[PDB]
Order: C-alpha cells, then structure tokens, then sequence
RNA sequence: CUGAUAACUUCACGGCGGGCUUGAUGUCCGCGUCUACCUGGUGAACUGCCGAGUAGGUAG
C-alpha cells in the first residue's frame, strides 16, 4: 500500500518493476491512476514517449496470455510439463491444517514460454483499483466499466479496436487441462477404502 | 501400492616478511575440647635315652 509514497522518493526505475511483481505486497491505483497505466502498457519490451505499443496487432499477442494465468504451476519443479490449472480450493479445512485455503488466492501468473514473458504484462497484473484487490484482465472484459475513458485518454485507440476486447475475454477463468499421457507430471495412488483406491497427482 | 518408476559432479594449486610490558608495595590483633569403659586358652601336646651342648640326635 506504498502508492505514491513510493512512486518519487527519487531511488531508481525497478522499484515500481519489483511492485507489480507478484512477490510483493500490492499498491493500489486509486488517486494517480493515467501515470500506472501508461507504465504497464510500457513493461513489453525490455510515459507517453515510447508509443507505437498501443493500437496495433501488439493486442494479439496481449490477448494469448489471459488463458495461460496459472493458479497453480503444473511446471514445478521440472521444466517441460504442458497443463493449465485455475480452480480454487474446492472445500475447507480444519483449523489445524494449513493450506492455500487458508490464504486468499490472490498471486497468479504466465507460465507457459520465454517468450512473451514481457508481453504478459498489462493484463496480469493485480493493482487494487478501489475496493477489490484485482487484476486487469478479469476487469476489462465488459462495457460498463470504469478506467476505460482513460483507455480513450490516449487518443489511438480506436473503438473497432474496443470491438474485440468486448467479446474476447468472455468465459476462461474455470478451467483445468492436463492430459496424462505423454507427459511428464507426477502421480501416485492411494485407497479410499478397503474396496478402491483413487490416483492423484 | 511411497511429489510414483530410472540416475557417477569432476580434473589442477607455496600466505608471507619485521618486533623490549614496564616502574612502586607491612595482613594483623584474641583463644581450656572433655567426662565413662572386662575381649572370654577350665584339665588340655605328657615321660625318658645318647651326646661336653640353649647345637644335634633317639624312644612309647
């Protein structure tokens, strides 16, 4: 909750880049917002200067990570492992047992190639617009949303362009695919009672 | 029926040079240890003989 506090106390530039990071505790863009957004449409490539990000086909490979967003890693700890996870907990848990029910599911990410680590950006960072601690991505898919007549503030983008991002983003966050074989995940197995046993990964 | 099943981290190596802990010093004064104590071998292994013999031998 370091906003603007952090934004000038004149250190360096990778402070803001260690802020939305998801290693970190978040900040929240409530009262200098045009100045954040300029910054997360400008982490692709490695204010308002070094355009030409904006209005492009830069948007189909902007819209190819939202389906990769990782709740959990399906690649830890080996390298090739093909699988997209994001479900929650499914359940509860006693006092006793700790688990990621007992934290809030807040923190997940691309984790697909190396590629488009830089063009993840900007759709999968978490910057806590008001109330919500949310994304960006889970946000912008419907009409009647704020902070988007400041997506109108650059005067580029134009609304054929505001026609995809409707329709888009339209139903993604449930899913589970993994397939079993050829693959390199884990699995065990282990009796559920004295009759069957389940297998689990 | 085990975060399941399989798995060689390896090769080479100079820590070295030099060096003054010193000067001075009063532990003293006094002092009652004492009283009382059973260790218990019955008669029991006795008497000659040779040799000058507190040595040596020898009898039943």
């Amino acid at each position: 909750l370091k906003e603007l506090i952090a934004s000038n106390p004149d250190d360096l530039t990778t402070e803001l880049k260690r802020a939305f990071r998801p290693l970190t505790p978040h900040i929240a863009i409530d009262g200098n917002e045009l100045d954040a957004l300029t910054i997360l449409v400008n982490l692709t490539d490695k204010a308002k200067c070094k355009q030409k990000l904006r209005d492009e086909k830069w948007w189909a490979s902007c819209i190819n990570c939202v389906n990769y967003r990782q709740s959990h890693n399906p690649k830890f700890p080996d390298i090739r492992s093909e699988g997209v996870i994001r479900t929650q907990a499914l359940g509860e848990l006693p006092s006793f047992l700790l688990s990621s029910s007992k934290i809030p599911p807040y923190h997940w990410s691309y984790s697909h190639d190396s590629k488009y680590v830089n063009k993840s950006a900007f759709l999968t960072n978490e910057f806590c617009w008001d109330g919500e601690i949310s994304c960006l991505g889970e946000l912008l898919k419907d009409a009647d949303h704020p902070l988007w007549n400041t997506l109108k503030k650059l005067g580029c983008s134009q609304k054929t362009c505001k026609a995809m991002a409707k329709q888009l983003a339209d139903i993604t966050l449930t899913t589970i695919n993994v397939t079993l074989a050829p693959n390199y995940l884990t699995q065990i197995s282990l009796p559920d009672s004295d009759t069957s046993y389940i297998s689990l990964s």
